[PDB]
């Protein structure tokens, strides 16, 4: 049997090179998305055009709110009706824009989205990944660069260090159960779309290691590492993947 | 005149020794509490005898919510109503139990354990911004054994290093308004009431120094001096006080 | 032609099964010991064995001295020697062992075996290795993941150790416009030491979450071919923990 | 009768500044020195002049070699003979210079950045804990410490070791009623030969400010830490650096 994985916003970006990852290591997968259903569509029949009936996708706003744990029940009950199994959930899924501390969205909403998104929601996710269980394991996007935190991005940045804390926490109980749980932390990785070239050089010129941002696919080797048989022993590891850029002083 | 701090969770234990100590320094204080009333209005007392006009309380649940934003904003505002101006803000107020990944909904333990030990910092720390020959500043109550979390604890966890993320962002955001936001992190100290003996001496056996827990007195000495004119350049610095704890293995 | 590794310490534990691992992948290397000659010859024979001419040992004391540098040089050296070039260094070969602050070796000597195997000859060899130069160039630092937990009465073993994650950041830093990564492994309990008792050994394995184990050699060396491999070519400076959870127990 | 310190590499800077604030605190002191005896006296005079035979100098080599034990216990020893104690014993002293990697002897370099920032903090300590209330050791580390200057692995490695040393030391002294802890400034003065823009390009990292801090400010932190207020605090290291190790790249 193919083992199975989930990958929260896995249309675009990271977590589609994440998705494809797998797929090409055999792994079957649910590709969770928000709002790029296209992108989503788009990337599951590009997958199972390789392997039929591999691939399947998922909607969910991963917000916080009295919904959100059923919301993260149901993902990790579609990768079960689709696959008969979850050996693998990838927390990719993030919200990312300044929240400043003094002077549209309320910030009730920044809190829900920027909290949910990078926190909460893997929490919900992974208590209904092990509440439902081999070579099976967590991998949560992390920040290289969480102890030199961007300007202005207090909860954006809070999101993140709850993620480590959830990473170890949930290493250190699931063990007994046989589920490792790990991270990978980009530094800079692919840059906003529209960010403009200018800006764009003066985070590359940044990276000591070849003055450029990671590839979607280089992040994604991390995460293949941490689900592999070579990372049986590893748990509450985070890998950071970021050319040098987080041991750079000011 | 006498400057003046809020104090978080302080009508008993840690908090209680905060404003107490504040007090006994010069502080007028206010005494945020959220169902200890009674204890509360007791504290108030003693300090006001000792100095007329110099503490008042203030009722207020932390617990994530949509109205959390303008709650914290009260109690920013009920220290400028009854002293106008407002120094030092001391986050101190935690819930705390377990929330194991495998009669509260989950909804309500994310709202409390992040909502009280992350999300009301930074809403209170960011009225506290907003409203401001002057030292301003935040000290944060952290955890030592953030890194070695207690079993089963993953929302709680998560809350204390979301914390560290807000110490540290909220360190860079306000150096240039001059406040200084800092954290003091306690290992074991006062031991929950509801605790036996052969348990809270299992913690004190742990604690190299003295194989003690530390005193509420020795927690608030290290916030005195993190607000005191001799951490003037010190700015997202957390200490531990913690007689050794989070050195020992397992 | 085939990538050459210098691996220290390698004739038997976890540099040995890093050196297999290395060979296996396809490198040459360069078997570097101490005193465990028999053990090193043992080891570079099997491999040749398998491909001529794709190992050789290299003897060398590690410990802290004004020839230590000369030392150091020579190590790598001897791969260009043997295979014309020096692609990975594992800085595996370590000293261990008690130095009680409150009270054989003299104090001088102890400092200079456990600083000098675990922090200055490491420093002294990436000097050697990065003086001395498709390509995918890289060292991987042994470390250890209870370097902030540190067992009683380590006080200059913990040191050296720390100052090798101090060299691993350094190294990255100061190496990476060169296209030399350096990154670390840090085990927690792997195999346990030698003279070591059943019982004390089974208390080690009862603190381990994943698996109330010890990792295995094998499981060190995965990291580390991780690390020297395509797949970590923009992972730099980074240290991996393969310890089971054991530095997230508290005590 | 009042405690005593000793502080290395006293004569100047931050170490001066310590034994000051330990004397005007009531500490009587030993102020070491290497190169520089005529500061160390004047100070030592000064202090005296405030309250009498409170402070004495004392000399040595804090770079690594086989007499460097010797010289450490007779830091300690001087405290010993000056004043029948030694409560707190600050390690200061430190040599700071660049390492490249890629192109003293090299291990001129090491004895000295080594010995300096690490191995003879490890053996004061051995000393201070052997001879032996509020007693404790505080270190100076660097808070830039993981996010080190371009070509300076050696002294790097140094303050890594000296982190190692604080952890180990706190753990393996707690019984003894000996705390262990760390100071770790960020810029505070800048070195003297540094030119004038260059010191305000450091200056301006720095967010709460712009500026370095006083050393003063440093030995503020030491204070407390020898203080009765630090009384369960053990294996800890404050930062004192104005926010600058959170700064991005
Ligand atoms: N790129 C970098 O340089 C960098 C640096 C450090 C860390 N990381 C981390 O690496 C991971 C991947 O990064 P990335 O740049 O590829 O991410 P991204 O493009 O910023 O966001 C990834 C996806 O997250 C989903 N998302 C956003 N808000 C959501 C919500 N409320 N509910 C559910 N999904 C939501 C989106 O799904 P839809 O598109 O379907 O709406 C989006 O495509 C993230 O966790 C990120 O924080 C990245
Ligand atoms: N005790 C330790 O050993 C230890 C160790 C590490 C860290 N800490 C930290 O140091 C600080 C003090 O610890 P402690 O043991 O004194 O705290 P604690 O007794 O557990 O809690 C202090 C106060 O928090 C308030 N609180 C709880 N839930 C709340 C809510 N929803 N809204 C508003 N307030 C709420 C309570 O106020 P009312 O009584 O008024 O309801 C309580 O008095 C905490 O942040 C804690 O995490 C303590
Ligand atoms: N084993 C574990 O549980 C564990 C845990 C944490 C970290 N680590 C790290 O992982 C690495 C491998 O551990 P291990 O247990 O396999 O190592 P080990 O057996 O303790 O030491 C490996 C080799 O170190 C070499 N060595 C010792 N002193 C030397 C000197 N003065 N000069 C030159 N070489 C010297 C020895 O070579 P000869 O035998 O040829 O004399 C020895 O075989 C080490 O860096 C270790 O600290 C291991
Ligand atoms: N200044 C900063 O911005 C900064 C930043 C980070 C960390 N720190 C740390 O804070 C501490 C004080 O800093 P600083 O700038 O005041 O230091 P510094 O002036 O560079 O050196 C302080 C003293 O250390 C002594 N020293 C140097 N080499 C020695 C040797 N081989 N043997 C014995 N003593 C020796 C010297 O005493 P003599 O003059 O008597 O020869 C020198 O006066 C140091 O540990 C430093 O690493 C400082
Ligand atoms: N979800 C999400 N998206 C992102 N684009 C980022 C980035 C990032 C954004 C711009 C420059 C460098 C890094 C940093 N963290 C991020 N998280
Ligand atoms: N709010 C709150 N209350 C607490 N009692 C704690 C503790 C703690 C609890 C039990 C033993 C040692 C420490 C650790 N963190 C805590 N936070
Ligand atoms: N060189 C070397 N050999 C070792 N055996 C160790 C260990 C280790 C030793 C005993 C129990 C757990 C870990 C820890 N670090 C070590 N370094
Ligand atoms: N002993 C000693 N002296 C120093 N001047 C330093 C510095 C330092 C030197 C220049 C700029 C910023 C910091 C950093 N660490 C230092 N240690």
């Amino acid at each position: 049997e193919a083992p199975a994985a989930v990958v929260t916003g896995a249309a675009k970006r990271i977590g589609r090179a994440i998705a494809v990852k797998l797929h090409q290591t055999g792994y079957r997968v649910v590709i969770h998305y928000h709002n790029s259903a296209e992108a989503a569509v788009s990337l599951a029949d590009e997958l199972n055009k390789e392997r039929s009936n591999t691939a399947v996708v998922c909607q969910a706003d991963l917000t916080n709110s009295n919904v959100l744990p059923a919301s993260c029940e149901e993902i990790i009950n579609s990768c079960f009706r689709a696959f008969g199994r979850c050996d693998v959930l990838v927390n990719n899924a993030s919200a990312f824009y300044p929240t400043p501390l003094v002077q549209g969205k309320t910030v009730e909403t920044q809190v829900a989205e920027l909290i949910g998104t990078n926190a909460i929601a893997p929490f919900l996710l992974t208590m209904s990944f092990a509440q439902r269980q081999s070579n099976l394991s967590i991998v949560n996007l992390c920040d290289a660069m969480v102890d030199q935190p961007c300007m202005a991005f207090s909860l954006y940045n809070m999101g993140k260090h709850a993620l480590v804390g959830l990473t170890q926490s949930a290493a250190l109980e699931l063990a007994p159960y046989g589920i490792r749980v790990n991270g990978v932390a980009p530094g800079v990785s692919l840059l906003p779309v529209a960010m403009g070239e200018e800006e764009k050089d003066k985070w590359r010129r940044k990276v000591p290691l070849g003055r450029r941002e990671a590839s979607a696919e280089q992040i994604a080797d991390a995460v293949i590492f941490l689900v592999s048989g070579s990372a049986q022993y590893i748990t509450g590891s985070i890998i950071k993947v970021d050319g040098g850029l987080s041991l750079v002083h000011a």
